[PDB]
């Protein structure tokens, strides 16, 4: 099963994919958490996304489908994967297309943007997993630190509120169009499109989805 998750910045998509990943077991790849990774560990394929995340820019398309690509080719997505933060513009989508990557479903999670902002405040993150927390919408069991592991949870850099102001710039200007893209993909056969309320609490978001997928 191939799913790609669509919506503006701090809809949810990240918290949604750690239980699409857990419950249907297909890996989440999550452009976001590859190039933070990237920055943080000098890798030559991703280090330059650095200053341009900094500044709530989108990196270029040419950098990140070739991260892609590389991470489709590992043996775990043979079987399926979820993109999460992929495609992000019109060329991500069409080198999808061009290089075979069809997917089953597109979900579009819909949230006002006057919401965005104090969702982001709220975040948290445990960086090595890309595990993702809000202080006040779903919080860890203990205050600061990872469920899992047991380690301190940080903030991101680019999460304070002009760098937000600036991806949802971008985000209208270069990823909303994908809605219109994928609902014209959906018409034709080639995909199933599902729109969920991400306004609701995080398990109720979490069980619209299970409708969705099984
Ligand atoms: N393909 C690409 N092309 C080019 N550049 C690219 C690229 N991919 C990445 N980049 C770059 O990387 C930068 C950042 O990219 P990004 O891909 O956005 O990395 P992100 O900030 O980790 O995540 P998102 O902004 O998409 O938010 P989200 O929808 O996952 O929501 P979340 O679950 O966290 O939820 C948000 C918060 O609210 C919470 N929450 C979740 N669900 C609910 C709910 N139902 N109710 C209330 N609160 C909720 C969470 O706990 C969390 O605190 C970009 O600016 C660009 O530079």
């Amino acid at each position: 099963m191939r799913i790609i998750l669509l919506g503006a910045p701090g809809a949810g998509k990240g918290t949604q994919a750690q239980f699409i990943m857990e419950k249907y077991g297909i890996p989440q790849i999550s452009t976001g958490d590859m190039l933070r990774a990237a920055v943080k560990s000098g890798s030559e394929l991703g280090k330059q996304a650095k200053d341009i995340m900094d500044a709530g820019k989108l990196v270029t398309d040419e950098l990140v489908i070739a991260l892609v690509k590389e991470r489709i080719a590992q043996e775990d997505c043979r079987n399926g994967f979820l993109l999460d933060g992929f495609p992000r513009t019109i060329p991500q989508a069409d080198a999808m297309k061009e290089a075979g990557i069809n997917v089953d479903y597109v979900l579009e999670f819909d949230v006002p943007d006057e919401l965005i902002v104090d969702r982001i405040v709220g975040r948290r993150v445990h960086a090595p997993s890309g595990r993702v927390y809000h202080v006040k919408f779903n919080p860890p069991k203990v205050e600061g630190k990872d469920d899992v592991t047991g380690e301190e949870l940080t903030t991101r850099k680019d999460d304070q509120e002009e760098t937000v102001r600036k991806r949802l710039v971008e985000y209208h200007q270069m990823t909303a169009p994908l809605i219109g893209y994928y609902s014209k993909e959906a018409e034709a056969g080639n995909t199933k499109y599902a729109k969920v309320d991400g306004t609701k609490p995080v398990a109720e978001v979490r069980a619209d989805l299970e409708k969705i997928l099984g």
